[PDB]
């Protein structure tokens, strides 16, 4: 059987196809610039269901995937009972130049669920449970000297994304409400140990913290900022920072969170963003006018005034502190009174 690649180096495969006389493809899960993700049955392990990430036959992707595999091995080694909520690898192999990584099959990611729910946001009890698990998952990675650097809703999966369809009487429309809010953290390809080389830029732009934009260096607090942006997005169903460029991003940060601390401004070599100790930007530009119209103080985005909403917003604001040294740690976050509302099942991790 000839193995075939398309023009971009993606493996040509379809439902029905097999790999290593072992993994039978039974579905398509998704795709990206890295290649594709298929659902397989693993005939060597009782037909167990797997998500198999199939990387393009392109050197720079094969190399990144090899690094991801190495990261995953180290993580598994530190969490042998798979207790700390990560999507860990069951197998990996090089298939005619395509690196393939097999993972236990979970449900949809939290972005895809949001999207299939027409971007209607998660209810607060759901946001609260998800935030709790995220703080705990990352706290454990952080305590093992690791930073994720690429947290975003697409990288957070429901263990099971089965939902109930409920009629929202205030909206005159149906809503999908996930039956179980247990989640797992995925995509460790960019994860960086304390002692390893730190690239100047990390994170997906919408989830990238100011110390990274200002090239001030970064560590574990990077992940805390990203979690704050994620929690906003779960709660409102739209992205906190919908931006494509650094200068606009910083202006959004200022409108939503207040001024950038002067000490950060004085320390950055990125002085092109500043003029006279202050952000410089064209208020009359397409980006200028978009930000002035759409970006408001964080507190203004609260849907309700009850105590649990106030506590969410207090927590989010502490996650979104400009100075990574002042930013709440996840150890501290887990002590926040926002988490008093967890059911005992949610708190003990069921
Ligand atoms: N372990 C695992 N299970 C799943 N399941 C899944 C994926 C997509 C969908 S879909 N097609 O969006 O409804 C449903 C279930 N995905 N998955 C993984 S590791 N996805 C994944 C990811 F979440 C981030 C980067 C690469 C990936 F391959
Ligand atoms: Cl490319
Ligand atoms: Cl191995
Ligand atoms: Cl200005």
């Amino acid at each position: 059987r000839s193995v075939e690649d398309d023009k971009e180096g993606h493996l040509v495969c379809r439902i029905g196809d097999w790999l290593q006389e072992r993994y039978e493809i039974v579905g398509n899960l998704g795709e990206g610039t890295f290649g594709k993700v298929v659902e397989c049955l693993d005939h060597a392990r009782g037909k167990s269901q797997v998500a198999l990430k199939i990387i393009r036959n392109v050197g720079k992707y094969r190399e990144a995937a090899r690094l991801e595999i190495n990261v995953l091995k180290k993580i598994k080694e530190k969490d042998k009972e798979n207790k700390f909520l990560c999507v860990l690898m069951s197998d990996w192999f090089n298939f005619h130049g395509h690196m393939c990584i097999a993972f236990e099959l979970l449900g949809k990611n939290t972005f895809e669920f949001l999207k299939e729910n027409n971007f209607q946001p998660y209810p607060l009890p759901h946001v609260r449970h998800m935030a709790y698990q995220l703080c705990h998952a990352l706290r454990f990675l952080h305590e093992n000297q690791l930073t994720h650097t690429d947290l975003k809703p697409e990288n957070i999966l429901f263990v099971n994304s089965e939902f109930e369809t409920l009629y929202n009487e205030h909206k005159s429309c149906e809503e999908k409400s996930v039956k179980n809010t247990s989640i797992r953290v995925a995509d460790f390809g960019s994860a960086t140990f304390d002692h390893e080389h730190h690239t100047t830029i990390v994170a997906t732009r919408h989830y990238r913290p100011p110390e990274v934009i200002l090239e001030l260096g970064w560590a574990q607090p990077c992940d805390v900022w990203s979690i704050g942006c994620i929690l906003f997005e779960y709660y409102r169903g739209f992205t906190l920072f919908q931006t494509h460029e650094n200068r606009e991003h910083l202006v959004m940060m200022e409108k939503i969170l207040g001024p950038i601390p002067s000490h950060m401004i004085h320390r950055t070599r990125k002085q092109k963003y500043f003029y006279k100790g202050g952000l410089v930007w064209d208020e009359n530009s397409s980006d200028g006018r978009y930000v002035k119209e759409n970006c408001k103080p964080l507190k203004s985005y609260m849907l309700q005034d009850s105590l649990e909403h106030v506590q969410l917003f207090d927590l989010m604001r502490r996650m979104l502190e400009f100075d990574p040294a002042q930013r709440i740690t996840l150890a501290e976050a887990l002590l926040h009174p926002f988490f008093a509302g967890l059911t005992p099942e949610e708190r003990s991790f069921h």
